[PDB]
């Protein structure tokens, strides 16, 4: 079930009844909208106010409901972007402490900074962990983890089947990414999708890719 736009640059799948992966064309980033009985939480919003009110927009509509949080999985321009759209609309943002500090540095507006190394946190019926494995594609990177469905929001930790290298490795801990990778694996024994920053989800397959990636 792909629901695209009026421009087709943002596109929704449906992953189960309440999970529903976004992509963004900006080279497509991929995040989730959980349909909770509280509204709307997006895990990361896209790459520049733009979009992210699109998207905003797009979801509130489809689903009758506000977005009330989001989950920012790291601090780069494409991830925090929206964040402007975020925190004018009363959009929770919710980031570990690093994120936001990187994202200040960068002359983004800061997100919470409330997330911790392990986070769980409860959208009505919606279960969710943030978890801060170590540094990878950046030292920052966390990912999102669902509980209820054993889904996993890899980001940009996590490279999809697609990804022939690593991707941009400016600001990657590339000795450290396959550690914190091995600390995903360690914590998720049993993953039914995993979702990349890019490209198709798959399953702990992608772990798996992002390690020989790594070699
Ligand atoms: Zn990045
Ligand atoms: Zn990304």
């Amino acid at each position: 079930t792909v629901i695209k736009n009026e421009t087709g640059t943002i596109s929704i799948s449906q992953l189960n009844k309440n999970v529903w992966v976004h992509t963004e064309l900006g080279v497509p980033s991929n995040g989730l909208v959980l349909n909770t009985s509280k509204g709307l939480v997006l895990v990361d919003s896209s790459w520049d106010d733009k979009l992210t009110k699109e998207l905003i927009e797009m979801v509130e509509k489809k689903f009758q409901k506000r977005v009330t949080d989001v989950i920012i999985t790291h601090a780069h321009a494409d991830h925090i972007g929206g964040i402007k759209t975020l925190k004018e609309r009363g959009i929770k943002a919710h980031s570990t402490a690093l994120t936001a500090e990187l994202a200040k540095k960068n002359g983004y507006e800061e997100p919470l900074g409330d997330l911790q190394t392990v986070t769980n946190l409860k959208f009505g019926n919606m279960k969710v962990e943030t978890f801060y494995p170590g540094k990878g594609h950046t030292e920052d990177n966390i990912v999102v983890w669902l509980p209820q469905y054993n889904i996993l929001v890899g980001g940009d930790l996590v490279k999809s089947t697609s990804a022939k290298d690593l991707g941009n490795v400016a600001d990657a801990y590339v000795n450290e990414w396959s550690t914190s990778i091995e600390n995903v694996l360690k914590r998720y024994r049993n993953i039914n999708a995993v979702v990349p920053g890019h490209g198709e989800v798959g399953d702990k397959g992608l772990l798996l890719h992002t390690l020989d990636l790594l070699k």
